[PDB]
């Protein structure tokens, strides 16, 4: 058989042995299923690859609305497999109508029952939008468009794997377990750097909080590379996490980022999926040039993401936290469920010397010259003794606790477990 | 420093001897007050640029707040007049806290009531962010946002940025009704205002000023963003309604990132608030970034799609020229749920045009062709496609476009449809 036959790739993906076709086999370029993934009752559309190229037409496009049709009927799952060049040219406006239609069934689905795309193949036109329309794309690399693609894959088999994988995310979330989470307790803390100015890969403390031999499915990696996202299981429930990464920009927010993490929020929250949101950012930053409309406007949706969240939704300050981006971050201004910081984090307006710059600018400028650097310095260090330690912000009420870093886990297990489903 | 008094800004926006102050004067950075805007009762706020360069703090925010939770209550637009340099920085975390506080608010306010911010001075850090929060942003030309498509209007002064403040809140709070005899009486010869060539260019702003009411302002949104995109509120027959309109005369009139995600965000604000749309339509494609990033049009067209589709006001589409491909669908196609889809007589609904369809349905016919012939060719193959595609004709016996109409009733025709839909569905 072809590689590109729509039974191929529906068998390959769905349970062995589980696929119930929802129409008979035809030329119209689609094959839609029923079938089960690990158990769960899914539905699933592949484009045919060996008619005209996968070319989108208005009998195709009618197997997908049905299909979605049944996925929203029954509230099961929904996976389109893609490899299409677009939409008929021969059919002509019917055709554009009918690739609507699929679009409309998508919105109608959205935020009701999970969409999959899987891409295995060149989509384009049409078939660069319907994935687009979905909750998670997994491109498999046989198949620039900058943060469309969550995940890539290694290769088509793998693909399917992933797509699997999401299914039981989004289908067999479960529930916390307490004892799961003490046993795999350890001090994250290690992990940062032994200088508070060194920049750090902070994926390593994502893996060390989410369970140990769980794959982290982590969501457009090579985009806007100073905000990680994605999901794993804490204690054995499917979790979202977002994390500023040092590694990049200094973890700095911008536009890209606030953009990957206000989707990303609104997908969890969608689907009742908790958040840990790890926090170590300085501040933000315009785009090349000095334009500041795209961190204003993504800015402000992530702020909107965060303040009408329901889910639980945890904060964990690591390191520093400064300014605006202190409040973007799952602020208890936005209701963060909890916020929670390790004992050495720093939670301020700015560093203590650039605060002192400003807060005392007539005493230092009047200062003389050789007497200034060690006035700027000693200033600092008084003020860092009164403001920007945990204890004064768990004095104000903005940090709930300070914890061991040993007991991470277990904490943040504990906090996301007493909130409810939704409020908050 | 009298001019950038609270007490004088407030009452230079609000109806004459209104004023009815929410809470005792202080010197916390707000004053906010009640009052009225053409008799609606309206809530307002200044940050009080006198004190502190209008420095956001504990107090000052917590009056937002209470402002903020009054209009929310009694379902009152809320205005909130800016200049400020930032937060109080002597205050620490709280005065973070307390503005990420003002946040929260306009996030509960968000569709509920109309948010207005009018930017009379420097704004800057969280006094940035707020205004981004709200509805619609008017800027006096005497001031600066700062931490591009953020300010909405951009007025002549102070004094005319209260004006247009003024009448935002009267296009949001007081829509009115359609009137077919006045809709009917503003009828002109819409079609009159395109080019002879339908290969010329051409500012589509007359036709939408055509369908708006002859003397009443068409308040245009981000005027100079996104510029192959139209926006804004005007009234037809004396009702709000919300237009967008593709604008040839830039990018061709074609879709890209910043024009569907200009036309998504103001399609979510008319569906807020109970404002129907007229959509008028001339496209012929859609663009990457000018390196070949297609990522912004994807993420962004899909949002598109999604405001449409979830659009629930009456939402009517005029094809005055062309639409094709995938800009058709997202342009308020019937697919979508349109309310109604009219076009002229000439216009053209297609894949592409018919010179671009044949040049690829006949690439090899035409390649094989000699040089001298080929041309002809390529045009006898592109008329007789037209004779059977593309055509009106064939979009209304295909049900993508509901009724030809006569150009001539184009005002009094989109009037009808709106007038006669639900106000909720679809
Ligand atoms: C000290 C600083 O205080 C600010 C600055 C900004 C601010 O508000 C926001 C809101 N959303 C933000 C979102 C992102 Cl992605 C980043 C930064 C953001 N900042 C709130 C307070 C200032 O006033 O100078
Ligand atoms: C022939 C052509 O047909 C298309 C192309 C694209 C398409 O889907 C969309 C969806 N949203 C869009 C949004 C915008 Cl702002 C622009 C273009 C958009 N296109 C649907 C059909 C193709 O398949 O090649």
């Amino acid at each position: 058989l072809d590689p590109r036959d729509p039974l191929l790739r529906l068998s390959n993906f769905f349970d062995d042995g589980s696929v119930e076709l929802l129409h008979e086999r035809d030329r119209s370029g689609v094959l839609a299923a029923a079938g089960t993934v690990n158990g769960v009752r899914t539905i699933a559309f592949c484009t045919d690859g060996t008619v005209m190229g996968g070319a989108m037409g208005v009998e195709g496009c009618t197997h997908i609305v049905n299909a979605y049709d049944t996925a929203i009927e029954d509230q099961s799952p929904i996976v389109g497999i893609w490899h299409s060049g677009g939409a008929r040219l021969a059919e002509g406006v019917r055709a554009l109508h009918a690739v609507g239609q699929v679009f409309e069934a998508m919105i109608r689905a959205s935020g009701y029952i999970p969409q999959i795309s899987v891409v295995v193949g060149f989509a384009a036109g049409g078939a660069a939008y319907g994935p687009a329309l979905t909750d998670v794309v997994v491109m498999a690399p046989e198949s620039k468009k900058s943060g469309v693609c969550h995940i890539v894959a290694d290769d088509e088999l793998d693909a399917y794997d992933r797509g699997r994988r999401l299914v039981g995310l989004f289908c067999q979330q479960g529930h916390f377990d307490r004892s799961k989470a003490e046993a795999g307790d350890t001090d994250i803390h290690a992990l940062l750097p032994e200088s508070s100015r060194r920049a750090y890969d902070v994926r390593p403390i994502v893996t060390a909080i989410l369970d140990a031999d769980t794959p982290f499915d982590e969501f457009q990696a090579n985009w806007a590379p100073s905000m990680v996202v994605g999901l794993g299981r804490l204690s054995g429930r499917t979790v979202g996490v977002l994390a500023n990464n040092p590694l990049r920009l200094g973890g700095c927010l911008n536009s890209e980022s606030a953009e990957k993490a206000a989707r990303f929020v609104r997908l969890c929250d969608a689907f009742g999926i908790p958040l840990v949101v790890v926090v170590d950012v300085p501040g933000y930053l315009p785009g090349v040039d000095q334009e500041w409309g795209g961190v204003v406007r993504r800015g402000a949706k992530l702020l909107h993401a965060f303040g009408e969240c329901t889910v639980p939704r945890v904060t964990l300050v690591t390191r520093k936290t400064y300014g605006g981006a202190y409040i973007a971050m799952n602020s208890r201004s936005l209701n963060a469920t909890k916020v929670f910081a390790w004992p050495d984090a720093e939670v301020a307006v700015m560093g203590a010397k650039a605060a002192v710059g400003i807060l005392h600018k007539k005493k230092l400028a009047a200062a003389p010259e050789h007497e200034r650097e060690a006035l700027h310095d000693q200033l600092a260090a008084e003020h860092e003794r009164i403001a920007g330690g945990v204890d004064s912000a768990l004095d104000i009420g903005v940090v709930d606790e300070k914890i061991d870093p040993a007991h991470t886990r277990s904490k943040l297990t504990e906090a996301l477990a007493q909130a409810p489903a939704r409020r908050g």
